């Protein structure tokens, strides 16, 4: 069963600022991962488009000729195979290749895709598995080629090996007198909030939705922003998935103007710091790496956008530029994906003639000034510092 839920739309130009649309824009209804434009909205808005986490690695000599390395995490929500990799390649460059005991802390988060103890319990795993492994040439190769394209050197075939990692919280952690300090910055914000909303899994959006307060807090950033409550918009997560059961499924959901609303508020915060929407959202069929990069037609290099797909919803929302101006829209499909594999694809295709329409009827696409970034979780700032 596909159907339409809503539809609505505004001109980013509307002296009304009315939004537009069909009779169903004010009622909730499942988001997907349209969700993690509002949760950029929120990062954007508390951190700013050129926040960097900031982690620090505590770094002592040991009598033997070797280390041992205490990270105080900054909850980096996107520290994962690329950011190892590269953390990896640094400890080379500064010389360490062997490392006796491996501490980390409760904000040192890591992503391989409860309670304080039992959640370091599986970075610990993680982090176990990970450095004992050696570095996958192919992989590396590739990653070590994209870095080279924002001008970050990495070493040649990076090792570590490490006797025996442990978790260390905060609070009992001392600080050796004779340690080093070094710092370990992430990409911008701006530049994780690119990765998050080009292609991803829960990870990164559930991990910012906590780290700004989880639902508490949101409730009360949106009031705030938008004079708006759980009758407008309802977040469990900062993703969108399925918080429920497949028979009893609980999604984020929210009204067709509120996600105007969002757009609009997104597109504001960032012009005040000089950016886009495509510095944190995905570009049809400039970005290959998204879920949009094989939209084709009139939404090519026109189309800023983000996708959503649960069982019971098919989503799509951005800006669409045309000859007639930029406008924010939003499409909330219904799917029973769970009873009909087909309806994601179905519904995807009616998503795209939707949006044709509305570009073909507004004086057809006018190309975005845009041209692919990768976005890596590191750029050249990322380099290990004493600080």
């Amino acid at each position: 069963m596909v159907y339409l839920n809503s539809m609505c739309h505004m001109a980013a130009n509307s002296k009304t600022q009315q939004i537009q649309g069909d009779d169903n824009k004010d009622d909730k209804f499942p988001l997907a991962a349209i969700s993690k434009v509002v949760t950029t909205l929120w990062a954007v808005d508390r951190l700013g488009p050129d926040y960097r986490f900031k982690t620090k690695l505590h770094v002592t000599p040991t009598a033997n000729g070797s280390y041992d390395i205490h990270i105080e995490g900054s909850r980096d929500p996107l520290f994962g195979r690329n950011m190892s990799y590269f953390l990896i390649s640094e400890l080379n460059r500064m010389k360490i290749t062997k490392i006796e005991k491996l501490t980390f802390d409760e904000n040192f988060l890591l992503a391989w895709l409860d309670t304080v103890e039992q959640q370091a319990s599986i970075v610990r795993a993680t982090l176990t598995s990970s450095f004992a492994t050696a570095i996958s040439p192919g992989y590396y190769t590739i990653l070590k080629t994209k870095a080279a394209r924002i001008g970050v050197q990495m070493s040649n075939r990076p090792k570590i090996d490490v006797r025996t990692i442990s978790f260390v919280k905060k609070a009992e952690f001392q600080k050796n007198e004779k340690s080093t300090t070094m710092v370990l910055m992430s990409a911008p914000l701006k530049t994780i909030l690119k990765r998050m909303n080009n292609q991803s899994n829960n990870y990164i959006a559930d991990n910012l939705y906590w780290n700004l307060g989880g639902t508490e807090a949101f409730n009360a950033y949106i009031a705030g922003k938008m004079q708006a409550d759980t009758s407008d918009i309802e977040f469990h997560n900062g993703s969108g998935n399925n918080e429920g059961s497949v028979a009893k499924p609980v999604y984020n959901e929210a009204t067709c103007e509120m996600m105007i609303k969002v757009l609009y508020s997104l597109d504001k915060s960032l012009s005040a710091k000089g950016y886009d929407l495509s510095d944190v959202m995905a570009v049809a069929a400039k970005d290959k790496a998204s879920t949009v990069g094989s939209y084709g037609g009139v939404m090519a290099g026109s189309t800023t956008a983000k996708t959503g797909s649960v069982n019971k919803a098919k989503t799509l929302m951005g800006s669409v530029s045309t000859k007639n101006g930029e406008i924010y829209f939003a499409v909330l499909m219904h799917t029973d994906y769970d009873k009909s594999r087909s309806d994601w694809g179905v519904a995807s295709q009616q998503i795209k003639n939707k949006v044709s329409q509305l570009i073909n009827q507004n004086g057809g696409p006018k190309a975005i000034k845009y041209t692919e970034q990768l976005p890596l979780p590191f750029d050249k700032y990322s380099y290990l510092t004493k600080a």
